[PDB]
């Protein structure tokens, strides 16, 4: 790919974390804390996963990204829509206004319903993010492996501004402590 010039700079949205995430004072790293971490509830929360969105707001053009998933177990990245459901439970799905990809139990997925077997060789430690807006396209790109192509999204039906997306996973095992960050240009 040559999509690095087409770089933005993302920054966390702390009013729409779930409440047991720390985000941090330059809003670029993102953590699970081990308790509920002193905030008000609002509708914007995420209640039931560990879920942030980034504060841009995109409605044109292409736009790109990078995000260190290193030590990681388990997370999930890609955008979604300033319309999707904050509350309860639901499934990462284009239906319900989400175009993602994760890790979990050791292998990768593209958030399809159903969802979408991955063939990675090179476990990444970075993931690269590109959204075209007109082409309706989502790209992931291997960083640890040349820029390597893991998956697109295309016919993308947006149907509104689209946020950057994270979730950082549970860590009932206590491997999974490690930080989402947002890498410098
Ligand atoms: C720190 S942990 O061992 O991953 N426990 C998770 C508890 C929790 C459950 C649902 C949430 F929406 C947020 C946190």
């Amino acid at each position: 790919h040559h999509h690095h010039h087409h770089m933005v700079h993302i920054t966390l949205d702390r009013n729409t974390a779930n409440s047991w995430l720390i985000i941090s004072k330059d809003r670029r790293q993102v953590r699970m804390g081990d308790t509920h971490q002193n905030v008000s509830d609002n509708k914007e929360r995420f209640s039931n996963y560990p879920m942030v969105l980034g504060a841009q707001r995109f409605s044109s053009g292409k736009m790109y990204w990078e995000v260190d998933v290193t030590q990681k177990e388990a997370w999930d990245l890609g955008v979604c829509r300033d319309s999707v459901q904050r509350k309860g439970q639901f499934s990462l799905s284009p239906e319900n206004g989400f175009w993602t990809i994760w890790l979990w139990q050791d292998s990768y997925e593209a958030g399809t319903s159903p969802q979408t077997t991955l063939h990675i060789q090179v476990p990444p430690c970075q993931i690269g993010i590109f959204v075209d807006y007109e082409a309706g396209v989502v790209s992931f790109y291997n960083i640890t492996d040349h820029g390597s192509l893991i998956y697109t999204f295309s016919e993308c039906v947006f149907a509104g501004p689209l946020r950057p997306f994270f979730n950082v996973g549970f860590n009932y095992s206590g491997g999974n402590a490690a930080p989402l960050k947002l890498c410098p240009l």
